[PDB]
């Protein structure tokens, strides 16, 4: 492998449901991108305080967002890590997460 990626890299539409998700999400989750695509990030991957928050930062982003940082606890296969997300829509129905790991 020539090169490895730094970020965990994350599509979603306005529901939370994952388009995308790149090899170092899954080394952190151990699942397949093809094993998560269509399924909801939120009650995947965060608790339900964080899911709750995170949920309604999206729809609000969806109706009038502009990009924007947050930092979210995810649930990883070594528990709870935390990362700064950078989000922005695609250059809209897709939202990218573009998260580094700041634990
Ligand atoms: C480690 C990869 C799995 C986590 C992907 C989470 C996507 C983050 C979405 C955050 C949106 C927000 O809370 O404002």
């Amino acid at each position: 492998v020539v090169s490895e990626a730094n970020s965990v890299i994350v599509i979603l539409d306005r529901h939370g449901n994952i388009q995308r998700f790149n090899r170092l999400s899954e080394e952190y989750t151990g699942l397949k991108e093809q094993e998560v695509i269509g399924q909801n990030v939120f009650t995947l991957f965060m608790s339900p305080a964080e899911a709750s928050a995170s949920r309604r930062n999206v729809t609000g982003f969806f109706r009038n967002g502009s990009s924007y940082e947050v930092e979210r606890w995810i649930k990883t296969r070594k528990g709870q890590r935390l990362f700064l997300f950078r989000n922005k829509f695609v250059h809209e129905i897709f939202l990218i997460c573009s998260g580094t790991d700041i634990t």
